């Protein structure tokens, strides 16, 4: 597993959905797709493949179908984001604050560029966007 | 959510770069009942397999086809020692790990300790299972 620092932090935070999200996209999708996954959090706020997705939560719209998800309580407190992995019918779900999501994404893209130095320039550009966007 | 109980397991699995083991236990503890987790602990030394949505293990039968394990981290253990397969996520695209059964017992011994420490009502059942490891 190349996600050494991501896994350590996410597992220690009981956010195993994040661990699964990155590993399964990395192993199955192309590296170009993974780069888009890293980027979309700053732009559209959503990304989805078979068995893995995230979506920033629009708190001006209905949140009733998040009530049973781990992390539901974050929505009322701060801008939050929904992650899921696995089957569409029985997904493994997690909600976390967007700030924490950016923390994870910055760690994950670091793991990736460290393991795949050919992607140094592109990953640093995306990290720059994280720093611009996220206080 | 349910707070993480796998304090000692997580230290060891992370140290060993066996993240799937911690994901496996965190998944079962979060999504399933404590009685189900107990059966997870028990089955490794009885039937040799256990599965829920998002987490499973199966002892590897090295007398049967192992071609589908070829790309899994830990595949090389199969020819060296009795081994066991773990996966987390969904079978469309699961996150997979193979380790020797002796190491799996080592992890389960730590995990079941975390469990009984957090949930002392299960003291006796856990101690009995631990003896088998
Ligand atoms: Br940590
Ligand atoms: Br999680
Ligand atoms: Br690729
Ligand atoms: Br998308
Ligand atoms: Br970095
Ligand atoms: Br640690
Ligand atoms: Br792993
Ligand atoms: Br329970
Ligand atoms: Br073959
Ligand atoms: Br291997
Ligand atoms: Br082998
Ligand atoms: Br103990």
């Amino acid at each position: 597993n190349i996600f050494l620092n991501l896994n350590k932090k996410s597992i220690n935070n009981n956010h195993f959905v994040i661990s699964i999200f990155f590993e399964t996209i990395y192993q199955f999708e192309t590296k170009d797709t993974l780069l888009e996954c890293f980027k979309n959090i700053t732009t559209t706020g959503h990304f989805g493949v078979i068995g893995a997705q995230y979506e920033k939560i629009d708190a001006t719209r209905w949140i009733g179908d998040y009530e049973e998800v781990n992390g539901f309580e974050y929505i009322d407190k701060a801008p939050s984001i929904y992650f899921s992995v696995g089957d569409d019918f029985n997904p493994e779900e997690l909600i976390i604050p967007i700030n924490l999501a950016y923390h994870y994404f910055n760690i994950a893209i670091s793991d990736f560029l460290i393991a795949h130095p050919e992607y140094q320039k592109k990953c640093k550009e995306i990290q720059k966007t994280y720093s611009q966007t996220n206080c």
